[PDB]
């Protein structure tokens, strides 16, 4: 397993980077972490149930106010785009950002266009980050929490933490072409250690759901490929939804059962009928799952992730083979509870809820039973965005 760098040692690297830029020790650092989603795929847009947790793995964002109202950043983070470093003045009434190379500054650039307070001031910042880019853990969402987090020192802003989560999904749509639900903003900004975070997208209430027991853990498997699928079928996914709920006069797919959707077959088509079932049965196994977990009933919690990956293959058809081989291979070790896709879909990474004994043996073995390269993640759950004044 990939050794997880902690905040002090990422902090120390973006300091020393800041200070070789800039000519001087940065003011201010904050940091914003990725996540798994445990159970509840394709529901977050349905306004339907997720449980994800924070991970360990975090983007550091460290910096200083300016005063000439120009930004100025540099990236030290494998995977990123040419050039490590970019400069442009903030926005005005008469001239916006817009998204353009490098790619990586497009979520910056995002957050800083939807940033709801004023007077903004220009600043220096070094990004640096754990997570990686693209790999299925919300390297993005990290990038755009940790911006979001920097500019409320800069200008403190007065609203909920949902208005926030909403302004980095929309800097997410603008600046990067991906119209992502909100989970992934939303569990980087309000993840707790030792938690999983139930969200309801649909009413916005959260809930604290404990996950810290030293006999189990969660193994994240990257499977290293990423089809082009993962960026292009997604939106497509949200439209076949947003007309199955359309045809049966509901606000959105949370509002109807299989029940009502048995009753509407001929209402819709065979693939949307496919894909509204996925979506009505995993917001009841995320309720499902959220119980099982609090009572503490990993077997149950495990079964629950079974189903909601045969879903995620068959119904909503968003897995691929590299994922399904993961999946099988990890649930022929011992001591596994529950396998699945986690994120998106096409690629990315698996998640796998085990007995903490048995992770060097599924690692072992997954790897072994996989065709590609597999990379390993053992995390706990984690903190969501946090400030520390330098
Ligand atoms: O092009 C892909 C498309 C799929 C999603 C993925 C992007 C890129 C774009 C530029 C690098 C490659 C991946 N990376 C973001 N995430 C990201 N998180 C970061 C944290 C700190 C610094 C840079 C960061 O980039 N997500
Ligand atoms: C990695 S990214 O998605 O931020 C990006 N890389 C080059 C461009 N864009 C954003 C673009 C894609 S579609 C409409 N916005
Ligand atoms: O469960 C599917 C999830 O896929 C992620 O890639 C996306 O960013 C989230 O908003 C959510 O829709």
């Amino acid at each position: 397993a990939l050794r997880q760098p902690q905040v002090a040692e990422l902090l120390a690297e973006a300091r020393r980077a800041f200070r070789e830029e800039f000519g001087a020790e940065p003011e201010l650092a904050v940091s914003a972490p990725g996540r798994v989603n445990l159970i509840g795929e394709h529901t977050d847009y349905n306004q339907g149930l997720v449980l994800p947790m924070a991970l360990e793995l975090m983007t550091v964002l460290v910096g200083s106010p300016r005063k000439d109202g120009l930004v100025s950043l540099l990236t030290t983070s494998e995977g990123a785009d040419e050039p490590q470093r970019l400069q442009f003045p903030l926005p005005t009434a008469q001239r916006s950002l817009e998204p353009g190379t490098p790619r990586w500054a497009n979520y910056v650039k995002g957050v800083i266009q939807y940033y709801p307070a004023a007077p903004l001031p220009g600043f220096s910042a070094v990004v640096v980050s754990s997570v990686p880019l693209g790999g299925g853990l919300s390297s993005s969402a990290s990038l755009e929490v940790a911006t979001y987090t920097f500019l409320q020192q800069l200008c403190p802003d007065s609203g909920t933490i949902a208005a926030r989560a909403q302004v980095c999904q929309q800097a997410e749509h603008s600046f990067a072409g991906m119209p992502c639900g909100i989970m992934d903003q939303f569990i980087s900004l309000m993840g707790q250690k030792g938690h999983a975070l139930l969200i309801d997208c649909r009413s916005l209430e959260t809930s604290l759901v404990p996950l810290s027991d030293p006999k189990l853990a969660v193994l994240i498997t990257n499977s290293n490929v990423r089809h082009s699928l993962a960026s292009s079928e997604y939106p497509v996914r949200r439209r076949q939804c947003e007309e199955v709920a359309r045809a049966l006069g509901a606000a959105s797919l949370r509002e109807v059962q299989l029940e009502e959707l048995e009753a509407a077959r001929d209402l819709v088509s065979k693939e949307g009928f496919r894909r509204a079932r996925h979506v009505v049965g995993e917001i009841r196994r995320t309720a499902q799952a959220a119980a099982a977990l609090r009572r503490g009933d990993y077997r149950a919690f495990g079964r629950l992730m079974v189903e909601s990956h045969r879903s995620l293959r068959d119904d909503y058809e968003v897995s691929c083979p590299e994922l399904d081989q993961l999946v099988e291979a990890a649930l022929a070790v011992p001591g596994v509870y529950g396998s699945r896709m986690t994120g998106g879909g096409f690629g990315g990474c698996t998640v796998t809820l085990l007995e903490a004994s048995a992770a060097p043996h599924a690692m072992r073995h997954i790897q072994e039973h996989y065709g590609g390269t597999a990379t390993f993640y053992l995390s706990q759950a984690a903190d969501g965005a946090k400030v520390l004044c330098l």
